[PDB]
């Protein structure tokens, strides 16, 4: 492209998220492409850990089709990707998840050879009605040629998706990732699109280039609209729970508000 800056190009970059039962596909704006993107499989009801998937969205294409099967209505498909004009040729994308029973360990990924991460985000996960109860996300750090994710609160999966570039692309030393976990535990179903909230934040005199937003829930399939790109050139990026649950009689559905972010400095 005309511009070699990747604070700039990432910013220009359309944003879009989708949600819907899997595998699903997310589409660039007419006349795009994908530049970097992930899809998610996510179901935080079923027990197991076989639910939960992040692949990368390929570059140059025109949509991001999205992986996993609509077995049963908790299964939900969670897309994101980064649209623009062309490709960035020199952006390589990496994904690792750990296998069914090897979740006590840490997750590791690295970047291809000679290039260093722009960033990314690993999550754990277990599944059951309460596995949320042990759900976390941790960003991953710009310029390390490495990204990981070890396991906390009782889970029993990990995955990570990240992107590396060549190491001197300009610019690169500009950005920094933030993640965070907000509200999470039992949902509540009588706090009107007010059931808890996150807040990612960038540091001080940095501002968003991209990222999402998401809450996740016990039963995904209702709180599709609750997946959201965050503002470019703002300096958070906020959402509320929705309020809903529907477990049975005293038991209560969880949720956890949760999002990413990519920030520049301004
Ligand atoms: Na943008
Ligand atoms: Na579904």
């Amino acid at each position: 492209g005309v511009t070699r800056n990747l604070p700039k190009q990432l910013t220009q970059a359309t944003q879009v998220a989708w949600s819907g039962p899997p595998p699903g596909f997310a589409k660039c704006p007419g006349g795009q492409v994908v530049i970097l993107g992930f899809a998610m499989h996510l179901n935080f009801k079923e027990p197991g850990t076989d639910n939960f998937r992040i692949i990368s969205c390929p570059p140059g294409r025109e949509k991001c089709d999205g992986v996993g099967t609509a077995s049963s209505e908790t299964d939900e498909g969670r897309i994101y990707i980064l649209c623009g004009e062309e490709p960035i040729n020199e952006i390589q994308q990496v994904v690792a998840e750990s296998p069914a029973h090897a979740g006590a360990s840490v997750l590791e990924a690295s970047c291809p050879d000679e290039t260093v991460v722009v960033g990314g985000f690993g999550i754990s996960v277990r599944g059951g009605s309460d596995g949320l109860d042990s759900f976390s996300i941790e960003s991953c750090t710009t310029g390390q040629t490495i990204c990981t994710k070890a396991p906390t609160r009782g889970s029993e999966k990990n995955f990570l998706w990240m992107m590396c570039v060549d190491k001197q692309y300009p610019g690169l030393r500009e950005l920094v990732n933030v993640a965070e976990l907000g509200s999470h535990g039992n949902a509540n179903k009588r706090a009107v699109n007010s059931d808890g909230n996150v807040d990612v934040k960038c540091p001080a005199n940095s501002s968003i280039v991209l990222g999402y937003v998401m809450e996740a829930h016990t039963n995904m399939q209702f709180v599709r609209d609750k997946f959201l790109q965050c503002p470019e050139n703002a300096s958070e990026c906020k959402m509320t729970g929705k309020g809903v649950d529907h477990g049975m009689l005293w038991l209560f559905d969880r949720h956890a508000l949760f999002g990413w972010i990519i920030c520049k400095t301004v």
